[PDB]
């Protein structure tokens, strides 16, 4: 478990590989963007090797996989995806000796493609049905997942299916929640985070509710890509993200991606709206970089 | 002192500003690119704050220039860049709230501009004088750096040149060199990496031939825009650099630029060359991200 059963030293010692790079990121306070009262601090998971935090889970999917005997050594794995997903399994396929196919549309950006490639995947670039370039359907999103399909059933591969495998939201209750307790010595007043498997949020507030119970988490939702709608939630607009990514970067120095203003957007409506307590510390994540965006 | 007087716990504690992420990064064992006999490691400068060495050099110009008195407290700072040093600058100077203008080309692609941008810098496109669109000439940088010179003398601000600055070269020998040493608890045998303003080589390589004068350093030279031509050298082809580029992707999940290619390509030329001991340990240095690239 490089995650959770560690004895390496990051700082002072030597790394072994880019798995000992993945979590134990660092919890940032955000004092410039909010003075008080009460605090904003953030989990900085563009710091893992692919620069999301997508690295977490895929690290989780592939090393649960192998301990149970699922997944063999030198066995092939698939996915289907142009996101983050795809180039933190690329990034542990790679270390841990796997081949790694990867489809998407090819009505995609080819700068969707890079990192995986960069990490040694066999990206597939699948025909649009009723889509162009730049413009992916569900329908040219479908083809692509029935060619990973297809060639999983002909080559006998393991498939990585972040909204359906178990293992996805494990990897926040073991690590991103754990290190958020740690980080802050047990005083956290507010959790929140956005949507899309659901396993950032799930996994972490899961773990933060046992260790207090009195905690409030709450889902970040889009008004009406990444994050997604539908307990207790806060809605923030595009607007509003794309004004908090630009607060970011020029208060606190850091370049993050959409989803991340989003979670700073919420987290602020939250601490100027007087449901906390007086001086409540609030957690959020700072989900990528800025540079993983055409 | 953010990177060396810190009492910050970044593993299991709160990092108070970016300032704290700058520094002192992994030393990461690159084993499966390199099965031995002898040792490659290298230093993770792609895990600063704005995915590069950069960071080290504008923490120290802006720090230094503080402490000395002459940049005042919300003093306007300029720079004429395209590249990773103003990333940095902008990085750090939005932290310590200073207001920062760049100039570059108008020839640059608009992506050179993005992170510094988000980070607040005032960016001033400066017209071409001999080049076009995606050809930046001498004299167009010349144009730029003449617009800089003017808007300093102009609004009395702080100007940073990596290039003539002293402070360049010593936040790699108070910084870089004394971490490499205790990562490795005192046992290298070579340090090599690329030179554009070289302070990364210097700085480094005087701190480690302090502390075991028996210690080779090489600078990694390329044959014939970041690194350039000239004391002991290895020279590495652009195809050499682009073909380690990718094995370190493809073998240790990391994506990396171009003159980090060049520097594996370097330090695997030394191990093989048979002119170290055995079982000789080579540090070299993954100066950025490969996502900061068009
Ligand atoms: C995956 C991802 C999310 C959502 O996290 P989940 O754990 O899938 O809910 C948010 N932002 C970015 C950038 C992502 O890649
Ligand atoms: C600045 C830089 C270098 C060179 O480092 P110096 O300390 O200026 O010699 C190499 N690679 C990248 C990507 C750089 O940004």
């Amino acid at each position: 478990q490089s995650m959770t059963e560690s004895t390496v030293d990051r700082i002072n010692g030597i790394t072994p590989s880019a798995l000992d790079l993945i979590g134990n990121t660092p919890l940032i306070a955000l004092d410039r963007l909010w003075p008080g009262p009460g605090r904003l601090l953030a989990k900085c998971e563009f710091l893992n090797p692919t620069a999301s935090l997508k690295d977490r889970s895929s690290y989780y999917m592939i090393a649960k996989a192998k301990e149970s005997g699922q997944l063999k050594d030198g066995e092939s794995v698939i996915e289907v995806t142009s996101g983050n997903q795809g180039g933190g399994i690329a990034c542990v396929t790679a270390v841990m000796g796997h081949p790694f196919t990867v489809t998407m549309s090819k009505g995609n950006s080819p700068q969707r493609a890079i990192m995986m490639n960069a990490l040694g995947a066999n990206v597939i670039l699948v025909d649009q049905v009723t889509g162009k370039p730049g413009n992916v359907t569900a329908d040219d999103v479908a083809a692509a997942e029935e060619t990973a399909m297809k060639i999983r059933e002909e080559t006998n591969a393991y498939y990585v299916d972040q909204f359906n495998n178990p293992t996805n939201c494990l990897a926040h209750y073991e690590t991103t929640g754990p290190e958020i307790w740690r980080q802050t010595n047990g005083r956290i007043d507010a959790f929140l985070v956005g949507c899309g498997t659901g396993g950032c949020f799930v996994g972490t507030s899961k773990f933060l509710k046992e260790k207090n119970p009195n905690v409030r988490c709450f889902v970040v939702e889009p008004e009406g890509p990444i994050a997604g709608c539908t307990n207790d939630s806060i809605s923030v607009s595009d607007e509003e993200a794309i004004e908090y990514r630009k607060l970011l970067g020029q208060k606190e120095g850091l370049f993050c991606g959409f989803t991340t203003g989003g979670n700073i957007a919420a987290a602020i409506k939250l601490l100027k709206s007087g449901q906390l307590p007086k001086d409540a510390w609030v957690v959020t994540i700072l989900c990528d970089s800025g540079l993983k965006y055409p």
